[PDB]
DNA sequence: TTGGATGGGAGACCG
DNA sequence: CGGTCTCCCATCCAA
């Protein structure tokens, strides 16, 4: 219940995830939390959980399968698997 | 045009 | 009340 509040009090920016007010903040501090830490691939997340979603393409783990006979495409995220279902099936 | 890939965000699961 | 996870968009991104 306890919202916790962007530092920058007139912002008026309030969200009880930690992640979110780190996600908020970010766009004033420039602060990056989550850090990937891999050589090249050295990326700032943000948020937890959307580092382990991108880690799906460091293991490989493509599996959101279109669940649709012969096109089942396998994509690296559900929201992928959707912009492909809508675009190729709920174009409507 | 397309699916891979990332910041942001409501909601689900667990405690 | 709050981290991890569930689920997703919009957008960025390389093909
Ligand atoms: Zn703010
Ligand atoms: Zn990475
Ligand atoms: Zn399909």
């Amino acid at each position: 219940m306890k919202r916790y509040i962007c530092s920058f009090a007139d912002c008026g920016a309030a969200y009880n995830k930690n992640w979110k007010l780190q996600a908020h903040l970010s766009k004033h501090t420039g602060e990056k939390p989550f850090p990937c830490k891999e050589e090249g691939c050295e990326k700032g997340f943000t948020s937890l959980h959307h580092l382990t979603r991108h880690s799906l393409t460091h293991t490989g783990e493509k599996n959101f399968t279109c669940d649709s006979d012969g096109c089942d495409l396998r994509f690296t995220t559900k929201a992928n698997m959707k912009k492909h279902f809508n675009r190729f099936h709920n174009i409507k």
